[PDB]
DNA sequence: AGGACCC
DNA sequence: CTGGGTCCT
């Protein structure tokens, strides 16, 4: 029934693992670059009006102190997030990734097994880890109260096991579900944890000001929902449920009219390993076979560095952007599938290539990416 | 093969 | 000119 599920978010990322790569960039404010864009930055530099997917044009204007690193090659992010991960299965398996910086831990059974180890002049002393959203009052006769609670302090752990152990720093959110425990993460940081009590649950989902806030909402469905006049949240949860099914489709509209309450029963993942990986490159222009054939050599290589890992690929997928994105995969025959590997795999690549593209007439990539995936 | 979604 | 991921139809 009652869950207590705990939303971990780590500090700025990629900037944070710069940053215990040389110490020396603390303190210093901090851009991480990937081709033109600065992706994240930390808190110093964050300070001084730069922002996420902030051009560097846009960026080294209102800071001409800001300092870069280029983030392109997430190698060493990808490994810092699969430690916080599996740093994370340790207090319970059951951990969902989404994305290289969020975890979600369903902490039920472990919070009741906590309880049921105290005695009951011992509940009488629990006290909270960090911020009570809305500085709302705990009563602990009120055994969902008392849940949460333990959901605090069992994410201070968490927190302070990340930081002595990894040394990454971020911020928690307990509640009683994942969109919950979400929204309510973020409340304070960086590097804090808030706890939500069921009574200021309308409060949290009031308190955003575009239902485009709401986590599984969004681009298409947002602009869909702007063009039926639902623009708050109390509009998505009052407006007619026939006409929203309607309009996005029986799942989408029950799902997330539920959302707008608050409501999300969705069980918490094990993400486990990975079902894809693939290596991705983007470009002002590209419009020759052999310039492809080349980033594609390239992409492919630094992939199967990474085939060895955990399991192997049996599909392969290629990706391409033009001017959404357009993408062939087949099979990945059985003797190269038995691990020189890269002569065929060009080949196949190069086919799946002409497929979409023809090489005597012109053409405009701005993408390319490799995917292996149906990993047994 | 493409859609929607997430960071 | 970002670099990755997830599941669904
Ligand atoms: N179009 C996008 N929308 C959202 N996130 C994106 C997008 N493109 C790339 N990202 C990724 C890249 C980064 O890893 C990350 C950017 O910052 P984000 O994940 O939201 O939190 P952060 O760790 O960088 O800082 P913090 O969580 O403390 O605000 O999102
Ligand atoms: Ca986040
Ligand atoms: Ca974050
Ligand atoms: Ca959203």
């Amino acid at each position: 029934s009652s869950r207590v599920i705990v939303h971990v978010d780590l500090d700025c990322f990629y900037a944070q693992v710069e940053m215990i790569s040389n110490p020396e960039l603390k303190d210093k404010p901090l851009g991480v670059q990937q081709k033109y864009l600065v992706v994240t930055c930390n808190y110093e530099a964050r300070k001084l009006g730069v922002k996420k997917l902030m051009n560097v044009r846009d960026a080294k204007e209102k800071c001409p102190q800001l300092v870069l690193v280029n983030g392109e090659d997430l190698t060493r992010y990808r490994e810092m997030s699969y430690k916080v991960t599996e740093l994370l299965e340790e207090f319970s398996p059951v951990v969902e990734r989404l994305g290289f910086d969020e975890n979600f831990v369903d902490l039920t059974e472990m919070v009741e097994k906590r309880l049921q180890q105290l005695q009951s002049d011992e509940l009488s002393a629990v006290t909270v880890s960090g911020h009570v959203y809305n500085n709302q009052s705990i009563n602990l006769l009120d055994v969902l109260h008392i849940r949460l609670l333990v959901g605090s302090q069992i994410a201070a752990e968490m927190r302070e096991a990340m930081y002595n152990q990894l040394g990454l720093t971020g911020c928690a959110g307990v509640a009683s579900n994942k969109l919950l425990a979400k929204l309510v993460s973020g409340v304070f940081k960086p590097n804090q944890q808030t706890v939500l009590l069921p009574e200021s649950c309308q409060h949290l989902i009031h308190s955003l000001n575009h239902i485009k806030e709401i986590p599984g909402i969004g681009y298409k469905t947002a602009k869909c929902l702007e063009a039926l006049g639902i623009n708050s949240v109390r509009d998505l949860q009052t407006f007619s449920p026939k006409i929203l099914e309607k309009e996005l489709g029986i799942s989408v509209a029950q799902r997330i009219q539920k959302l707008s309450f608050g409501e999300d029963n969705s069980p918490v993942i094990l993400s486990g390993p990975p079902q894809s990986f693939s290596e991705e490159d983007s470009f002002k222009k590209c419009s020759s076979e052999v310039e492809a054939k080349n980033k594609i050599e390239e992409l492919l290589a630094s992939l199967l560095n990474r085939v060895c890992q955990d399991r192997k690929p049996h599909t392969v997928r290629l990706i391409i952007r033009r001017y959404g994105r357009e993408s062939r995969q087949c099979p990945i025959p059985s003797h190269v599938i038995q691990k020189d590997v890269m002569t065929p795999m060009v080949d196949i690549l190069m086919k799946l290539f002409r497929n979409m593209v023809n090489v005597k007439m012109p053409f405009h990539l701005t993408l390319l990416s490799v995917c292996f995936c149906n990993l047994k």
